[PDB]
DNA sequence: CGGCAG
DNA sequence: TACTG
DNA sequence: CAGTGCT
DNA sequence: GCCG
């Protein structure tokens, strides 16, 4: 398993032996990724981390072709910034990207809403502010749009993971709350706040976002509501908005979902991530004929498969023959 | 040639 | 994979 | 449904 | 973009 990220360390990139190399890929990759062209930008994005984890700078094209993630095409790239220093490419990026940048950040607006707002003239937020029309979502992305652009000290997520688990478990004890996403990985800082919240008995989790969100909005912690279906009563996740009370305080996103026990460590492996970790898991148990989701780790289905009994984390690495990585180690 | 997570 | 419209 | 966001 |  040289050929998976999911198999390996994610400590690898720590000693990165190609940074002349991996900043100016970067560059192309975030051009592909806001023009919409969302493979080639994954492509890019494997190469990086490929780049990012090899043992030695690397000096040879014969050498680069033979790293997986790396081929003829990325290859010559690679000769290219080594002979002259510089990638020509990277001097003939649409002169479209930066305002792509800058719209596609709106939380709400994606590469194909940016690229309308750009076909039909605006070049700013405040363009956007005054002549475009918003979703509900886009809306609330515009009015803090720098804060969600800002991270938070991992010391800011522990208040907030606090703030929400002793709201749920004001009213049921027995609740489990957990702090998952970059705080879990052992970032320093955090873009938001991903909690994780069940019931050990396997039941008592069933209705409670109503009576957790109303707890948090008659404290005045939540802001905003960015995804929060609470009609239907089948409400697994929460995406919005909150802040701290006191002074200098900013405003933080803030997801919850809420999970039966049974799908623990299911549920608990998607939130740690990383986002890349997961995929490259979930790609490789496609090969192996298993499919792997928030829910369950179960068996390709009839042309409706077994569902593997995955009661911790440590047991979806071993069924999927992976050495089992702290999440500090799934920061790919 | 087509997938690329679910 | 779960939302929105 | 297309588009978007979550990890 | 890369991979099988
Ligand atoms: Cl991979
Ligand atoms: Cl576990
Ligand atoms: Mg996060
Ligand atoms: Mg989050
Ligand atoms: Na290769
Ligand atoms: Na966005």
């Amino acid at each position: 398993l040289d050929k998976w990220v999911c198999a390996q360390p994610s400590s690898q990139k720590a000693t990165n032996h190609n940074l002349h190399i991996t900043e100016k890929l970067e560059v192309l990759a975030k051009a592909y990724s806001v023009q919409g062209d969302k493979w080639r930008a994954l492509g890019y994005a494997k190469a990086i981390n490929a780049l990012k984890s090899f043992h030695k700078p690397v000096t040879s094209y014969q050498e680069a072709c033979s790293i997986p993630g790396i081929g003829k095409r990325m290859a010559e790239k690679i000769i290219e910034i080594l002979e002259s220093g510089h990638l020509r490419k990277l001097d003939h990026i649409s002169e479209s990207v930066p305002v792509l940048e800058l719209f596609s950040n709106i939380w709400g607006a994606g590469t194909k809403t940016a690229q309308m707002w750009y076909q039909q003239g605006f070049r700013s937020l405040e363009d956007i502010r005054s002549q475009a029309s918003l979703t509900t979502q886009q809306a609330i992305g515009l009015k803090h749009y720098s804060d969600f652009l800002e991270r938070m000290p991992r010391e800011e997520a522990t208040e907030i993971e606090q703030t929400v688990q002793k709201a749920a478990q004001a009213f049921n004890s027995g609740l489990l709350c957990v702090a998952c996403g970059s705080y879990r990985r052992g970032k320093a800082t955090c873009g938001d706040v991903d909690v994780l919240i069940t019931h050990p008995d396997g039941r008592s989790h069933r209705g409670i976002f109503s009576r957790l969100l109303d707890s948090l909005r008659q404290e005045g912690f939540l802001t905003d509501d960015l995804v929060s279906q609470e009609e239907n009563g089948q409400q697994q996740k929460y995406l919005g908005v909150c802040r701290l009370p006191g002074p200098g305080r900013r405003h933080r996103r803030l997801d919850i979902i809420v999970v039966p026990y049974s799908e623990f460590a299911c549920a608990l492996l998607y939130f740690t991530g990383s986002a890349h970790f997961n995929r490259s898991m979930r790609a490789l148990a496609k090969t192996k004929g298993m499919s792997l989701s928030e829910h369950a780790l179960s068996t390709a289905v009839v042309r409706p498969g077994r569902v593997l009994p995955t009661p911790t984390e440590k047991d979806v690495f071993r069924l999927l023959g992976l050495p089992y990585r702290e999440p500090a180690e799934r920061d790919w």
